[PDB]
């Protein structure tokens, strides 16, 4: 039961659904890309959203890309959210993501708003183990015991190079759990009924982006433009993002 979706048919991103996060300030992770609202970095063609990261002098940064979300226009509580994505070769340094923030962000600061990572790929452990494009993770980031930043992370080595074709990345979110899937197959699961996880019982909205680099202590391990070796331009193709409703789903659309 699809109750919401973006099929990305047109020739332009629907600005009544999406907003762009613009800046080159690193986004809390020492990222190197300047995320822009330009057609060069985010565009539709042939039935896909394309987010394209480029090696390019722009606003004091050495790369451009995009980071888009549906804050203020779409949010939901409970359901299955799935996207059909063909990630780029993360080689070394590209960091695609599909993820969700609580709908009270940014008024409620991270991580008190709650966060769920559906797909993250391009991590330093992958790079060290020669599993670039196979090793992914899902995650929860929230205010845990003591209200202190807490992260729960599940790693999965996919059987195939995920940049070679489209795959389905899904969260299944109920009043008791959040579960994460690749091509229908569960690879992560957390109970969310504990007192410290009430932030997961409010509406959330999705975000899609392709970051380049991070601090050495952050996701990619690669903190300078000269350390990025990935094939650029790097294109993440998103054929569609769909919400499958549950009985308890609350859909929020202004
Ligand atoms: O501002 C409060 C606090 O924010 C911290 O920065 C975080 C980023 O670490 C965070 O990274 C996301 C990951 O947690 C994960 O969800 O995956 C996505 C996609 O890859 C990441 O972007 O994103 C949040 C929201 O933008 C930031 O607030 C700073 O590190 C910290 O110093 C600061 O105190
Ligand atoms: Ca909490
Ligand atoms: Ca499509």
């Amino acid at each position: 039961n699809v109750i919401w979706s973006q099929e990305f048919d047109g020739e332009s991103l629907d600005r009544n659904v999406w907003s762009y996060d613009v800046g080159g300030h690193g986004f809390g992770n020492g990222q190197l890309e300047f995320n822009t609202d330009r057609p060069e970095n985010a565009y539709l063609r042939d039935g896909n959203l394309v987010i394209e990261a480029r090696r390019e002098a722009y606003g004091g940064n050495a790369f451009t890309s995009a980071r888009i979300h549906t804050r203020g226009r779409f949010a939901f509580q409970y359901g299955d959210l799935e996207a059909r994505i063909k990630v780029p070769d993360t080689s070394d340094g590209i960091w695609p993501a599909f993820w969700m923030l609580g709908n009270n962000f940014p008024g409620t600061v991270w991580p008190k708003c709650g966060a769920a990572d559906i797909l993250e790929i391009g991590g330093k452990d992958g790079i060290a183990k020669g599993l670039q494009n196979r090793q992914i993770n899902c995650a929860l980031h929230f205010a845990g015991v003591g209200e202190q930043k807490t992260s729960l992370v599940e790693w999965f080595d996919a059987p195939v190079d995920l940049h070679l074709d489209y795959h389905l990345y899904k969260i299944s979110w109920t009043p008791t759990h959040m579960k994460f899937f690749l091509d229908g197959k569960e690879f992560g699961s957390w109970d969310i009924t504990a007192s410290e996880m009430k932030e997961y019982h409010q509406p959330f909205y999705p975000i899609l982006n392709v970051a380049v680099g991070s601090w050495t202590h952050s996701y990619t391990g690669l903190d300078t433009p000269e350390k990025i070796t990935a094939t650029l331009p790097a294109r993440m193709y998103v054929d569609w993002i769909r919400l499958y409703g549950h009985p308890e789903t609350k859909l929020v659309q202004n």
